[PDB]
Formats: C-alpha cells, structure tokens, sequence
C-alpha cells in the first residue's frame, strides 16, 4: 500500500511516464528508528527511469503519485520492499518503511 501525504507546493499535472527518467531528493527514515538512506548527503539526487523494477515496488507507485515540486511522506508496508527477506545488515526483515519525496524531475 503506497499512502500518499503531501506538503504542498507544487503544480499537481505533470506527472511521470513511461520511458521517463526522473529525479527524486528522497530520504530514508525507519519507523521508531533513525536513519537509513539519504539522497541529500550524497549530493547525486538519483536519477532513475521508471518501468524497470529498478526500486522497489512502494517508491514506484508513489512515483507516479506525485507530480512537479510536490513534496510527499510515502509509507510502504512490509511485503512490498524487504519484509519476507529483509536488506542484509541494513533492513531487518517485516520492516515498515518511511520516506520523505521531492520530485524535482526532467523527461
């Protein structure tokens, strides 16, 4: 279940597509936990295309549910990203999954 909260601003029609490659500032948080992932401290925000099953299942649908300088909350649910299997080392299994969305994207 992809669960869409969104601050605001933004312009709420242009939305990604297949064949699209799209740029994302996203930022890992895990539920009653602390950090995990962050495309802000790297300074590289991850360019991606979408159609490839490159990410994981959640952060596509909720891809598709933004559009241009929206700024989400995503929450994924276990079975979707790790939870039967859990990231080695990173993500323990049966694992709830919080996430902060920019969409800042071309294509």
């Amino acid at each position: 279940g992809v669960e869409i909260e969104t601050i605001s601003p933004g312009d709420g029609r242009t939305f990604p597509k297949k064949g699209q490659t799209c740029v994302v500032h996203y930022t890992g948080m895990l539920q009653n936990g602390k950090k995990f992932d962050s495309s802000r401290d790297r300074n590289k925000p991850f360019k991606f295309r979408i159609g490839k099953q490159e990410v994981i299942k959640g952060f596509e649908e909720g891809a598709a549910q933004m559009s241009l300088g929206q700024r989400a909350k995503l929450t994924c649910t276990p079975d979707v990203a790790y939870g039967a299997t859990g990231h080695p080392g990173v993500i323990p299994p049966n694992a709830t999954l919080i996430f902060d969305v920019e969409l800042l994207n071309l294509e």
